[PDB]
């Protein structure tokens, strides 16, 4: 299979036929998970959806045995420690094991460090960067309010200074105040304020205000009764599953919807459509089995989260009006938005590591989409106004296919088709990864600090509560099922059989089907990741025990160790 353009194929008239076929058999069928994008239907679609899950079976079954193999011999070794009674009897759950399921093992510093205040508030520029914004000076008010004594102690400024200087950040959760909790589960819904400290020039932790029950506002000075650890405790458990929800509609229900109407519309020869599906592979797996496996009644989600599946498809039809529009999900427009990049009413963010691996990421993938469409397209922006089929695509996306907010039609030149891909493979190969894939396992869902769910009420009050935090935290059973729920999102066997995003373009079948311009490219492409996937690697703490100005090694945008696709 040579990939030809509609135009360059003499064999054209079957290939329309084909395209009229697949568009009676391959049909919009309802969303999965709530109400996001359509899912594919019809013959085809059950087909393309079922080779999917049936390619998906084999590294999730081999998978699950690895972390049930290491799940029994970290609870051999809780056990021989007497169990978990203390929080810094917590390591024991990560010591020398997972070396199975998660061989390149927790992110180094999460545990050692895990009161680190620098570390709590620098997650939410890395390890979940998708909630986090900044306040603007006159158009945001303040989340809440913070005892004016507290404040100045703290800072040694107000808050109306420091907001008044764009220094304030806030992630807020409080939409999780009436949500469903599953019987003897618990959580709370905080908001969290941070600021850029002038004096430090560090992004720190100011206020933690929980929205239910009593509503009480937490701060660094509540030493008392381990409070303030137990409120940064309390906001992971949200964040937590925030990142893993959010992560339903951005990527998969976006890139799910884009290739459904791409696959609708251009014919299997087409280069375009072959590079998408390359992308793609799997990934009408995920929706499907979440239904049956994960989100289920009842159910490995409920099983170890706080929340019902009701409340999961809640969470999904809430964002995605939001979180479905593609445009404004691309890297650098949704930073901008919120604050976090080229903002001009406060100060740059000194440390930002989620953008900083994240834009150069985004970089090498764009000289490569770059150098594919201008082979493809024989340096002709005419060439891709002409192609109808890709204009049928974009149509369709705008159109019949639901897609929000995507590139207007027609799409007359190569740079904004170099956008479109280049954000495809982004969303595949890099942002699922930043949020789901090994993300929890090793740094946003490490315990103690990072629980799916609490086991004691949220404290009605400050002073009259137990200083022991472990009634919250889960069992010493309970956390090796939660580090068991989160291992079984790791795929190790990617790097073996060079799965990785650093292996995105190195497709046979797209190396034979496109000319050597091709092959140069993706070997430009191979080399550059290869190299960033050595630099991470090699990532060590420097004098004060800082990596990217955190204190911990954060590898989750490592080219060589992640997929290029949509796995799990
Ligand atoms: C976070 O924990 C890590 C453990 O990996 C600490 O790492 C050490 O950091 C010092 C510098 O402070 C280095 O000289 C050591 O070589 C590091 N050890 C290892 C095994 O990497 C790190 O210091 C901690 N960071 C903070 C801020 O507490
Ligand atoms: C034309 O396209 C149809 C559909 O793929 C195929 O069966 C036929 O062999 C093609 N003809 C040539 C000469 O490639
Ligand atoms: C993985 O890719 C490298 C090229 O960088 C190659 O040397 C190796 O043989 C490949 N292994 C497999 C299983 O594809
Ligand atoms: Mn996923």
């Amino acid at each position: 299979v040579v990939y030809t353009l509609p135009c360059e194929d003499g064999n054209s008239t079957a290939r329309t036929a084909e395209i009229r076929l697949k568009q009676a058999t391959l049909l919009y069928g309802p969303s999965l998970l709530g109400n996001a994008s359509y899912f594919p239907g019809g013959p085809l679609g059950d087909a393309i959806s079922l080779r999917d899950q049936t390619v998906w079976e084999g590294a999730a079954v081999v998978q699950s045995l690895r972390a049930f193999t290491d799940a029994a011999k970290v609870a051999a070794n809780i056990k021989q420690n007497g169990g978990l009674n203390s929080l810094d009897d917590f390591k024991v759950l990560y010591q020398d094991g997972w070396k199975g399921s998660v061989p390149q093992g927790i992110a180094r510093g999460q545990s050692e460090n895990y009161t680190s205040d620098l570390l709590f508030s620098m997650e939410r520029l890395s390890v979940n960067p998708y909630i986090l914004k900044r306040l603007h000076p006159t158009e945001d008010a303040l989340p809440f309010q913070v005892d004016r004594a507290t404040v100045k102690q703290l800072t040694k400024t107000s808050l109306k200074a420091l907001h008044a200087a764009g220094r304030l950040f806030v992630a807020d959760h409080s939409y999780q105040r009436n949500y469903t909790r599953l019987a003897n589960r618990y959580s709370a819904a905080c908001t969290a304020l941070f600021y850029l400290d002038p004096r430090s020039n560090q992004f720190l932790p100011l206020a933690i205000k929980t929205n239910v029950g009593a509503d009480l506002t937490y701060t660094p000075l509540d030493t008392d009764n381990n409070n303030w650890l137990l409120a940064k405790i309390m906001f992971n458990n949200n964040d937590l599953f925030h990142g893993q929800i959010f992560h339903v509609a951005y990527p998969h229900a976006i890139a799910e919807i884009v290739h459904l109407a791409a696959l609708r519309t251009m014919s299997a020869r087409h280069p375009v459509l072959a590079l998408m599906e390359r992308l793609m592979y799997q990934a009408y797996a995920v929706r499907p089995l979440g239904e049956r496996v994960l989100f289920n009644k009842g159910g490995l989600f409920e099983q170890n989260f706080a929340y019902p599946q009701d409340m999961v498809y809640k969470f999904v039809g809430d964002s995605y009006p939001t979180t479905g529009r593609w445009r404004a999900g691309y890297l650098d427009t949704d930073v901008r938005a919120r604050g976090l990049v080229d903002a001009d009413y406060g100060p740059e963010l000194p440390h930002f590591p989620f953008y900083e691996d994240g834009s150069r990421l985004v970089e090498v993938i764009r000289r490569f989409v770059r150098s594919f469409v201008d082979a493809t397209y024989h340096e002709s922006d005419e060439m891709v106004a002409k192609d109808a089929e890709l204009q049928a695509w974009v149509a369709e996306a705008n159109g019949p296919a639901g897609v929000e907010d995507f590139e207007p039609g027609p799409l007359d030149t190569r740079e904004r088709l170099v956008e479109v891909l280049t954000h495809m493979a982004w969303l595949t190969g890099c942002a699922h990864h930043v949020l789901n894939q090994g993300e929890p396992v090793t740094a946003s869902g490490v315990l103690p600090m990072h629980p799916t769910a609490l086991y004691a009420p949220v404290p009605t009050s400050k002073a009259n509560t137990t200083a022991d935090l472990l009634g919250y935290l889960p069992s010493a059973q309970k956390s090796v099922d939660q580090v068991t729920l989160l291992a079984r999102f790791n795929r190790p066997d990617v790097v073996p059989t060079n799965q990785t995003l650093r292996y995105m373009f190195a497709a046979p079948q797209l190396l034979l089907g496109n000319g050597e311009a091709y092959r140069r490219a993706n070997q430009r492409f191979v080399r550059a990741m290869g190299r960033i996937s050595d630099e991470v690697k090699a990532r060590r703490f420097d004098d004060r025990g800082l990596s990217q100005g955190m204190p911990f090694i954060w590898q989750a945008l490592d080219p060589g160790n992640i997929p290029f696709y949509l796995s799990v």
